[PDB]
RNA sequence: GAAUCUGGUCAAACUUGGUCAUUUAGAGGAACUAAAAGUCGUAACAAGGUUUCCGUAGGUGAACCUGCGGAAGGAUCAUU
């Protein structure tokens, strides 16, 4: 219930994927993704992991930025928005 | 011939408005360099992995991409 998980997938040594999973489907994804792209200056994607967790994919270790964005916009509590160190 | 006074006259100045320039405030806004063990890509240099470039229009994390027409500064100085 409301568990939004941010998870780093390390690809090639230092080059990384910030995968944000479980974002609410009331305010649409595309706009949010675009905003993130503008802010992060890094590429973002929409991933459909076996139709259970819809993922906003981002490039690079900018989890802090994601957190900040959440605080600004939709992630109100910072309790059910969880961070993986990996 | 003294103050004084009518008309001029040159007219400082003063109240007005509007031009300008030196300036310093400049709420905020976008730039640019210098720093070059941040972040993401890798665009260009090799046919640099879609050859690059120009002019232009559109698009968009960002290098940029794509139309259309030109260049080669091309990777062709070549067909009885
Ligand atoms: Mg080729
Ligand atoms: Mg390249
Ligand atoms: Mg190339
Ligand atoms: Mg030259």
């Amino acid at each position: 219930s409301n568990y939004i998980h941010i998870r780093i997938q390390q690809r090639n040594g230092r080059k990384t994927l910030t995968t944000v999973q479980g974002v609410p489907e009331e305010y649409d994804l595309k706009r949010i993704l675009k905003v993130l792209k503008k802010d992060f200056a890094c590429n973002g994607n929409i991933v459909k992991d076996p139709e259970m967790g819809e993922i906003i994919q981002l490039q690079g270790d900018q989890r802090a930025k994601v957190c900040e964005f959440m605080i600004s916009q939709l992630g109100l509590q910072k309790k059910n928005i969880k961070i993986h160190g990996f």
